[PDB]
């Protein structure tokens, strides 16, 4: 049986190192770190995720507001909104959820979040510091991958990963950060590409020793992919009416020797890690 | 047999090819290029290399220096020198040679070279946006392996791309572009130097296109590539010079091989020519 890998532990430990560390830097009289959230529109699964960003910042003694404006709001007004808060000297983080309506460029947007306030790191400067190991801020999804990775002591050195991502913002930051020299795993790593077929996928998936699924469509991931011991790490969302992840859980349950749940796996980690990153920029 | 494609060929046509956009953008009246060349200290690869770009600019039209300093420059000297050229509008382009000596910080120093005359591509922001797709200027040896492979017309459209990378900085641009939707939509694997032959092989054998930067002699050879597929050699091994791979066995088995030297080293420069003029139309 696999173990079973407990995003929600891991991110509770996380938090409270979080919060040791933000209770230290206001014992010693620095101002308490902010948080500013922009929320647009209304996906579900949006003011979920930012719901879960906000709690996540009271307990940690970090405060935090959520800035809700409609749909319909223009890329200017949007852009006169971020250029207040980087002005704003109580404000230490702040992110964008995305995604954003289709008549605002992400990208633009993303750009003009001031880089040392860029808490997801989706500026193209820190996806360069990214890039050349020069960051402050890490992605906080390839980030939390990391962390579940290195906390549970999985080897990750000289050791066969893959990615299967559905855009290169989401496989590519995490594969970059396992190829890195030892955050950064030393591992090969394979990227698949958007509709590739399953079993093209599968002949890279049985040499994996880490499979990484970050594509959104169910049961990606059976049995007959893995090689007995492998970790699996699912980062897929998926609709199916509830929520599920990339992998066939009870399936691959018996085949692999590490597996992450959907809920209670990278969720809770990609969270805790955006709190690590608001410290950091609150630091500077 | 396996077609060996010459880079040294291709990469003067591409030379040809800058010549005649310098010599009509000078035409219509603009200031000719001018690339500036910083070399540090006395490596022989770095002078063979800065050698070769120079006499590349000189064939195109652009005007170019080699700046050769001695290696116990201090690294405020370096950025002093640095910014007296970013601010000089005669300088379109300017590079420094890698490697700089460890006592200059040498991500300080590629990020002090104004983006816009960045030809080489290493300033953090050109390389988020390189990785992005933002980017105006792609850093010289991945767009030449590039090139290489769209020329000669090699698919990459859903086929296993291996690169076995030797740092970060090599193999990872090579992957970006191949990976990325110049796009080429490729499943793409980086190998790790920890990572032994035996398991390398593994994924080079389902690959369409191998491309090792690892700096290994004979790190490949006909066992691990599967027969027709296309290897690109971007290694320099250093009495003679030999890439990764063993050409003589595997031009047996590849479909396309491109040699050491003559190979991705001329394209390379050929692209950083591309680079040049681009920076000097802004
Ligand atoms: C709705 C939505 C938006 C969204 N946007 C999104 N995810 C991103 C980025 C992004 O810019 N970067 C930085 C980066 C490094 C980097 C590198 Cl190193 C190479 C190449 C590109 C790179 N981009 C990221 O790492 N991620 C993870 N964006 C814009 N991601 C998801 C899915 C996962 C989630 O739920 O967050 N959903
Ligand atoms: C001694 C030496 C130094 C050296 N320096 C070196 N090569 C580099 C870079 C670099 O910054 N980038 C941009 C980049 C994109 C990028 C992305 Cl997209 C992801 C991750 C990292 C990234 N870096 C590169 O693409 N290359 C190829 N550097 C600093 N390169 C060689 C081999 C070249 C040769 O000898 O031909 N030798
Ligand atoms: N879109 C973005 N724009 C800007 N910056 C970003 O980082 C993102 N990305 C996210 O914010 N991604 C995210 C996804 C899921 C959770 C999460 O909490 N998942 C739970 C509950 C499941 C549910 O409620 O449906 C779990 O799996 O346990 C948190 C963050
Ligand atoms: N280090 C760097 N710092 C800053 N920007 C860079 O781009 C680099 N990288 C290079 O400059 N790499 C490079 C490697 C080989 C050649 C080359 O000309 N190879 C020839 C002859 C081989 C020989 O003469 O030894 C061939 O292979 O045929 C040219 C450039």
């Amino acid at each position: 049986e696999a173990v079973v890998i407990s995003g929600r532990k891991l991110a509770q430990q996380i938090k409270q190192e979080v919060r040791q560390e933000v209770e230290e830097w206001v014992a010693s009289g620095n101002k308490r770190p902010h948080l500013s959230v922009i929320l647009v529109g209304e996906n579900p699964a949006s003011h979920s995720y930012v719901l879960n960003k906000t709690r996540a910042a009271a307990v940690v003694g970090i405060n935090s507001e959520t800035i809700m404006k409609p749909a319909s709001i223009s890329e200017e007004e949007l852009l006169n909104l971020i250029n207040k808060l980087n002005n704003d000297d109580n404000v230490d983080g702040l992110l964008v959820q995305l995604p954003l309506p289709e008549h605002i460029d992400e990208r633009r947007i993303c750009n003009a979040v001031s880089p040392d306030k860029d808490v997801d790191g989706f500026h193209v400067i820190n996806v360069g510091r990214m890039c050349l190991d020069q960051y402050s801020m890490l992605p906080a999804t390839p980030w939390g991958v990391w962390e579940i990775i290195k906390r549970t002591g999985i080897p990750t050195l000289g050791k066969n990963v893959v990615v299967a991502g559905r855009s290169k913002n989401v496989g590519m930051p995490i594969a970059m950060l396992l190829h890195t020299d030892g955050p950064g795993g030393d591992a090969t790593v394979t990227i698949s590409h958007r509709y590739t077929p399953k079993e093209q996928l599968k002949k890279h998936t049985i040499l994996a020793d880490i499979v990484i699924s970050a594509a959104g469509i169910p049961n990606l991931i059976t049995a007959d992919m893995i090689k007995e011991g492998a970790a699996v790490i699912d980062v897929g969302i998926n609709r199916v009416p509830k929520l599920v992840g990339d992998v066939d859980f009870e399936g691959v349950r018996q085949k692999a020797g590490y597996i992450t749940p959907v809920p209670g796996g990278v969720g809770p980690m990609t969270v805790a890690m955006l709190m690590k990153n608001t410290i950091i920029a609150a630091k500077k």
